[PDB]
C-alpha cells in the first residue's frame, strides 16, 4: 500500500461541524451484510472534521485500503480532516486496548509509556495519513482489567495522553495533526483533561437528548445540575471557548431504551422527509447555543452521521421497524446545520462598521476575538497601550469586559459612557439561552448581574475631559491622576466613592483638582463630585478583644461593647452614628460629597440575626446576648455571622474580677478502649458536638464506657449532656465516673482485658434529671477513664450520651505530681525521723504545690518546680 502525501490545506476557521462516521457503513466494509450503499468520502464540504469510528472487533482491511489512498484526498480536497477515533483503554492496556496490549513491548514505566505513545500515534495516525488522533473519554472506554476498572489504567492513561501531546498538537513535535478530546464527564469528573487540557487542539462534550441539553435534574432540591453552561463553566478553566464542540446524535439503526435521544426529528408518514429538515431540533439549537460568558462555542458535531436523513421513531407510538432499515445519506441535515452556524449574529466578523479606529481594532481582534458574539461575551482583560489610537469608539460594544486598561493614549481627548464599556455601570445578562428548559425547575428565573469592568487610566498625556457620572463605581483605583495632565473638565458624580480624610480615592481626587484648577477651571460645572453613596461593609477586624469588669450586679450588652461598625472599601470606620454626622459634612474645596439622600439606616450594616457564644472559665456555653457579672469568672466570646454558623468574625476576652485561666476538654476524640456500648456511637461522646443529631445513643438502657485522653492532663471539673430538647425523660438519671490508680496496669501488654476487670476509683457519682450536669472534681490525673450512665427505664430504654467533658488543664505527668503529693501527705502525716519544724518545713512546701494546683491562673511551670521540690525531698 502507497498512502498519498497529505494534500495542502487552509488553517480551520470556525465554526465547525464536526461527524462521527462508523466504519462498519462504509460500502468497503462488510456490504453483503450492514451496508452496501453509504461511503465515507462522500462526506459533504460542509464536514469539517470526519472523525473514523471503527469496530474494533473486526479488519475491513479494504476499507483502510479505501480510507488512505482514495477518502482521505478527496476529503482534504474538500478542506474536510480526517480524525481517528480510539477508546480511553488504547492509552492505558488490558481489557481491550488495542497496541497498548503488548505489555511486555510497552511496559508501565516512564519510557514504556513514552514508547507507547509513539505506537499509538503511527498505528492510528501516521500509517494511514490521518490529520489527528481523538481519545473519547466515557463508560464505555474506561480502562478495565477481567471487566473491573483499573485505577492503575486510568493513572497510566493519564501519562500516555501527555506523551502523546508532545508528539502531535499545539504542543507537539508535529502540530499539523490534531490532538482531540471526546467525553461524557463534567471536568470535576474528567480524570484526563487538568494535566491533558494544555495538550488539545478541541474538546468535545457528547451531550445527546434531553439531559445533555437541560441537564440532570435534581428531584430533592427542583433544580437542574450538569447544564450546558455549568458543563461549560466546568471546563472553561481548562480550554477556550473556541476550543468547545457539543454534540447531538442522529438515530442508530436499532438502539435500545438510553440510547433514544430524539436529537432529529421524530417520524411522520405524512413528510417522508421530516428528517433531513433540522428546524426545531436539537441540533439546530445546540448550533444556535452560544455560552453566556469567555465567548462563542467553536462548532457541534454529530455522532452515527452515517445516518444523516434518518427519521427517530417513538416507542409507545407505532411498533414498525421501517427506520432500522439502512439507506443512503445526502447529509441534508449536516449541511443544514454548518450554515445555521455561519449565517449566525454570533460568528459575523468585528470589521470597520463597530471599531473605525483600526490600531484600537487589531488590539480588539488579538485580546477578545474575530467575532461579535465575543463583544457580548468575552470576560477578560483588554488592555490599549498602541499610543497610535485616534478615537475609542465601539468600546460602547464590549458588555461583560473584566479589566480595561487605557495606557499612554495620548491622543485620546475625552471619556465618557460612548467609548467606555456598557459595564462600567450595573446591568444584567441580555442574552437569552436558545436551550429548552426543565419544566418543573425553580434555578435561573431572573437576569444575571455582569459584574463591572475595572477601569485602569494611565498616561493620557491628553485627556481634558472625564466623565463617569451615575456608575456607581466603588472606587477610583487604577487611574494614576498624577499623569493626565491635560485634565480640564472632570465629573465622578452620583458613585459609591468615599473621597475623604487620607482615601487613596481623595489623593486622586485632588490631583486632578490641581490640575484642572492650574488650568483655570475650578468653576463647579468643571470638576464636579457630589450624591456618593458610599457602600458600608463589615470591618475586615475588631479591635477591642478584652474588656476588664468588676464584680457588681448588672446585665452587660456584649454585643453593643464588643460588636460594631461599618467600614467602606477605601477604609472609614464609623462604629458611632455620629460619626457619619461628620462623615456627610466631610468637604471639597468647600461643597458635600456624600449625597443627602442617605442616612445612617442605609450605610450602616445591621448585626440584627448575627448570634453570640460565650465560654466561660469551666468551658460551659450559654447563647445569650447580655451577661451577669453577678459573680466572677472569665469568659471567651465569640460571634457568628448568618453565613457561616461555625467560624467566628470576632473573638473577645471578658474578664470579670480577677482572670481565671481558659480550662480545656481533655476528653475531646478521646479513644474508646473499652466498655459495653456502641463503639461508633460511644465516639460520638467526644466529638465536641453536644446536638449530635448523629444518634448519640449508647446500649439498651444502662451503659458504660472506658476510654483514654489523648493527652493526659490535671482534671479539675466534668459536666455531661442528655439529648437536647430530643427526649423527655429518657434523660440520664444516674452516672458513675471512675478513674484509674495508674500502677495496677495488671499486664500492659493489654489494656482492655486488664481494665475491664480491675480496681477503679470512683470521682464522683450523680443522681437527678437535670438537663446538663457539671460538677468541679477535687484535682485527678488519670489517663483512663470509665463512665456509668443509666435512665432508670426498663429493658429496652435505649440511654443515650450525647456529650461528656472531662475538663481540666494539660499538665504533662500529672498523676506523678498527684503521686508525689500522695507521698507527701503521706510523710507528713507521721512524725518519725521528722524533726517539728523540719515537717513545718515540708508541710509547706506540700500546701505550696496544692496551692499552685489550686491557683486558678494555673502556672504549669511553677507547679512542676513545687513537684520538683517536693519530690527530692521524698527522695531523703
Ligand atoms: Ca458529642
Amino acid at each position: 500500500m502507497k498512502v498519498p502525501e497529505k494534500i495542502p490545506m487552509k488553517p480551520l476557521k470556525g465554526p465547525l461541524y464536526g461527524g462521527y462516521f462508523r466504519t462498519w457503513h462504509d460500502k468497503t466494509s462488510d456490504p453483503a451484510e450492514k451496508d452496501k450503499v453509504n461511503s465515507m468520502g462522500e462526506l459533504p464540504k460542509e464536514v469539517d472534521l470526519a472523525f473514523v469510528f471503527h469496530d474494533w472487533t473486526k479488519d475491513y482491511s479494504l476499507f483502510w485500503q479505501e480510507l488512505a489512498t482514495k477518502h482521505v484526498p478527496t476529503l482534504n480536497k474538500q478542506g474536510t480532516r480526517v480524525i481517528r477515533t480510539i477508546p480511553w483503554r488504547f492509552l492505558a492496556g488490558g481489557d481491550h486496548s488495542g497496541i497498548a496490549e503488548d505489555a511486555q513491548k510497552y511496559p508501565n514505566t516512564p519510557e514504556g509509556n513514552k514508547a507507547l505513545a509513539k505506537a499509538i500515534v503511527d498505528e492510528y495516525v501516521y500509517k494511514y495519513n490521518l490529520d489527528g488522533l481523538d481519545v473519547m473519554i466515557e463508560r464505555d472506554s474506561i480502562p478495565k482489567v477481567n471487566k473491573e476498572e483499573s485505577k492503575e489504567g486510568i493513572e497510566r492513561s493519564i501519562q500516555v495522553f501527555e506523551e502523546i501531546g508532545k508528539l502531535i498538537g499545539p504542543k507537539g513535535a508535529d502540530k499539523s495533526r490534531l490532538f482531540i478530546m471526546d467525553s461524557t464527564y463534567m471536568a470535576d469528573k474528567n480524570p484526563l483533561i487538568e494535566r491533558g487540557a494544555p495538550y488539545i487542539d478541541l474538546l468535545l462534550v457528547q451531550v445527546y437528548g434531553t439531559q445533555g441539553e437541560k441537564g440532570g435534574f435534581d428531584n430533592a432540591n427542583h433544580k437542574a445540575v450538569d447544564t450546558m453552561e455549568e458543563r461549560w463553566e466546568s471546563y472553561s478553566k481548562y480550554i477556550r471557548p473556541e476550543q468547545y464542540m457539543v454534540g447531538f446524535s442522529f438515530y442508530e439503526e436499532k438502539a435500545n431504551s438510553g440510547n433514544l435521544w430524539y436529537d432529529v426529528n421524530v417520524e411522520d408518514d405524512t413528510n417522508p422527509n421530516i428528517g433531513s429538515e433540522i428546524k426545531g431540533t436539537r441540533a439546530e439549537r445546540y448550533a444556535k447555543w452560544q455560552p453566556k460568558t469567555g465567548g462563542v462555542k467553536g462548532g457541534i458535531f454529530s455522532y452515527g452521521i452515517d445516518r444523516d436523513g434518518v427519521a427517530h421513531p417513538k416507542k409507545n407510538g407505532p411498533k414498525t421497524p421501517d427506520l432500522d432499515k439502512i439507506v443512503k445519506s445526502d447529509y441534508k441535515v449536516s449541511k443544514a446545520l454548518k450554515k445555521v452556524m455561519e449565517n449566525d449574529k454570533s460568528y459575523e466578523l468585528i470589521d470597520q462598521k463597530d471599531f473605525p479606529d483600526k490600531a484600537l481594532r487589531e488590539a480588539v481582534i488579538a485580546q477578545v476575538g474575530s467575532r461579535r458574539g465575543n463583544l457580548e461575551r468575552f470576560n477578560g482583560t483588554l488592555r490599549l497601550d498602541n499610543p497610535d489610537i485616534k478615537s475609542l469608539e465601539g468600546l460602547n460594544k464590549l458588555k461583560k469586559l473584566a479589566k480595561l486598561e487605557l495606557i499612554g493614549l495620548s491622543q485620546i481627548t475625552k471619556l465618557d459612557s460612548s467609548v467606555l464599556p456598557e459595564n462600567i455601570k450595573p446591568t444584567k445578562d441580555t442574552l437569552v439561552s436558545v436551550l429548552e428548559t426543565y419544566k418543573n425547575d425553580d434555578r435561573k428565573e431572573e437576569a444575571k448581574a455582569i459584574p463591572q469592568v475595572a477601569l485602569t487610566i494611565s498616561g493620557l498625556t491628553g485627556l481634558k475631559e472625564l466623565n463617569l457620572a451615575g456608575f456607581d463605581r466603588d472606587s477610583l483605583a487604577g487611574i494614576d491622576a498624577a499623569s493626565l495632565t491635560s485634565l480640564e473638565k472632570v465629573d465622578l458624580s452620583s458613585n459609591k466613592l468615599d473621597l475623604a480624610a487620607g482615601t487613596e480615592n481623595r489623593q486622586i481626587l485632588d490631583t486632578m483638582l490641581a490640575t484642572v484648577t492650574k488650568h483655570g477651571g475650578v468653576s463647579e460645572k468643571t470638576f464636579v463630585f457630589d450624591h456618593q453613596k458610599p457602600t458600608g461593609l463589615y470591618p475586615d477586624t475588631y479591635g477591642t478583644k478584652s474588656l476588664q469588669l468588676p464584680v457588681a450586679n448588672d446585665t452587660i450588652d456584649l454585643q453593643a461593647k464588643l460588636l460594631f461598625g461599618t467600614v467602606t472599601n477605601q477604609g472609614t470606620l464609623i462604629n458611632s452614628e455620629a460619626d457619619y454626622k461628620a462623615y456627610q459634612e466631610q468637604e471639597i474645596a468647600g461643597h458635600r460629597f456624600v449625597d443627602s439622600s442617605y442616612d445612617y439606616k442605609a450605610f450602616a450594616v445591621t448585626y440584627k440575626d448575627y448570634k453570640i457564644k460565650v465560654t466561660d472559665s469551666t468551658l460551659g456555653v450559654t447563647d445569650h446576648k447580655d451577661l451577669s457579672t453577678s459573680k466572677e469568672e472569665t469568659y471567651k466570646v465569640e460571634f457568628f455571622s448568618p453565613i457561616n454558623s461555625t467560624k467566628p468574625v470576632h473573638e473577645a476576652k471578658i474578664v470579670v474580677g480577677e482572670e481565671k485561666t481558659m480550662m480545656v476538654n481533655l476528653a475531646e476524640g478521646a479513644t474508646i478502649i473499652g466498655g459495653d456500648a456502641d463503639p461508633t456511637n460511644a465516639k460520638k461522646v467526644f466529638d465536641g458536638l453536644l446536638n449530635n443529631d448523629t444518634t448519640t445513643l449508647s446500649t439498651s438502657n444502662k451503659a458504660s464506657i472506658i476510654f483514654e485522653l489523648k493527652e493526659p492532663g490535671l482534671v479539675k471539673h466534668w459536666r455531661f449532656f442528655n439529648d437536647s430538647k430530643i427526649s423527655k425523660a429518657d434523660y440520664i438519671k444516674e452516672a458513675k465516673l471512675e478513674a484509674f490508680v495508674g500502677h495496677l496496669e495488671d499486664s500492659s501488654k493489654v489494656k482492655d482485658s486488664l481494665e475491664k476487670s480491675t480496681e477503679w476509683v470512683t470521682v464522683s457519682d450523680y443522681s437527678g434529671e437535670a438537663q446538663e450536669f457539671s460538677q468541679p472534681l477535687n484535682n485527678i490525673g488519670a489517663k483512663y477513664w470509665r463512665i456509668t450512665i443509666d435512665n432508670k427505664k426498663s429493658q429496652y430504654g435505649y440511654v443515650s450520651l450525647p456529650e461528656l467533658q472531662i475538663i481540666g488543664h494539660r499538665l504533662p505527668e500529672a498523676a506523678t505530681v498527684m503521686t508525689t503529693m500522695a507521698a507527701a501527705e503521706e510523710l507528713s502525716q507521721q512524725k518519725d525521723k521528722f524533726s517539728q519544724e523540719q515537717l513545718k518545713e515540708l508541710e509547706v512546701k506540700v500546701a505550696a504545690l496544692k496551692a499552685a494546683l489550686d491557683n486558678k491562673m494555673f502556672n504549669a511551670d511553677t507547679i512542676n518546680a513545687s513537684f520538683a521540690d517536693v519530690k527530692a525531698y521524698i527522695d531523703k
